[PDB]
């Protein structure tokens, strides 16, 4: 399976100046659960704004960089690389990344952050047209969790 896995506001805000805009523990036990034990794919971007590794998964970094070379983390220099790549896969980011694989994934669990955010990197634009909605949950408000948001599963119809 070939997954798409995104945290996104209202307006589609993924980031801000190498960060995540906001604080939601609750969408960090969300990425854990879905995927402990599978893989991540993300852009060289993505991985330098989180600086390690995520543990009990493979973390695969797509760079054009030949020397890129980081402790527990498995290089790949092509979307096509991406493919060859067994089991559960998750497209983790950035906005280059999913612009280069919206069009080619199975499915999506999106975090919906009912906010607007301040942003500089966006979840490119898709319509429920294409996409059934498998599941909705809303996520609780909490000490913690401040900010509403819904997990969505969409499986491309
Ligand atoms: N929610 C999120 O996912 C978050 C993501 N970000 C980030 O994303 C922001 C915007 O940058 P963005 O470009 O979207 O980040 P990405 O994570 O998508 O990284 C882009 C990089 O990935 C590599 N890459 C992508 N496609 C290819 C390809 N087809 N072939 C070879 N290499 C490829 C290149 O690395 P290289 O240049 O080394 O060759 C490219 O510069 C950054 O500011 C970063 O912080 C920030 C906050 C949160
Ligand atoms: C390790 O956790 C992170 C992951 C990211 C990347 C960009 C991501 C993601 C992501 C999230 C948070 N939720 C969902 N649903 N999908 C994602 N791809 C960025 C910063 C962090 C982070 C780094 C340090 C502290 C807190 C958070």
């Amino acid at each position: 399976t070939l997954s798409i896995l995104v945290a996104h506001d209202l307006q589609r805000v993924i980031g801000f100046e190498n960060q995540l805009p906001w604080h939601l523990p609750n969408d960090l036990k969300h990425v854990k659960k879905l995927s402990t034990g599978h893989t991540l794919v993300m852009g060289r971007k993505t991985f330098e704004s989180i600086g390690k590794p995520l543990p009990n998964r493979r973390n695969v970094v797509l760079t054009s960089d030949t020397s890129f070379n980081v402790e527990g983390v498995d290089v790949i220099h092509s979307i096509e690389d991406i493919y060859q790549l067994p089991g559960h896969v998750f497209i983790f980011g950035g906005q280059t990344l999913f612009e280069e694989m919206i069009d080619k994934v199975d499915d999506m669990y999106i975090t919906v952050i009912e906010g607007k955010f301040r942003g500089d990197t966006f979840f490119p634009p898709y319509t429920f047209e294409d996409w059934e909605v498998a599941s909705s949950v809303e996520g609780k408000l909490d000490e913690k969790n401040t900010i509403p948001h819904t997990f969505l599963h969409l499986i491309r119809k």
